[PDB]
């Protein structure tokens, strides 16, 4: 699966970024690597910093800090729900989004928190067409 692309026809492996992802969900699944605890509500989720803070505002403000980047574990706020962290967690490391009636208020709240605009866009859109 690849194709030419751009003025210099460059190669691209179509399926090499989702392939990426997909081996790095690997290593979090095996705990390979992995490099910072998440802490939400006493629940704790191990993780990437480079994912996190790939994906989310808020993770790349705290790993570009030069004090707050040497910790290892990372406590968010107790208000958020840890099944809507785990919603999103599983989304940066997939690009899948399972958004139910049920979590959509959680949801959106938790990418609002992690400054994940594309999320909370989309969480917005589907609020206003369930109005
Ligand atoms: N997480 C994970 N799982 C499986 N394989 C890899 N990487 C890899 C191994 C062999 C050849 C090419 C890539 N990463």
């Amino acid at each position: 699966n690849l194709y030419f692309q751009g003025a210099d026809s460059c190669i691209q492996f179509t399926r090499h970024a989702s392939d990426v992802l997909l081996n790095l969900n690997r290593l979090r699944s095996r705990d390979i690597l992995t490099d910072v605890v998440i802490v939400v509500s006493r629940e704790q989720f191990r993780a990437h910093k480079t994912v996190l803070m790939a994906c989310s505002g808020l993770f790349y403000s705290i790993f570009t800090d030069q004090l707050k980047c040497n910790l290892s574990v990372i406590n968010l706020d107790p208000e958020i729900n840890p099944e809507g962290f785990c919603i999103l967690l599983d989304f940066m490391y997939t690009s899948r989004l399972n958004l139910r009636e049920g979590n959509i208020m959680a949801v959106m709240a938790t990418a609002m928190y992690l400054q994940m605009e594309h999320v909370v866009d989309t969480c917005r859109k589907f609020i206003k067409a369930s109005e």
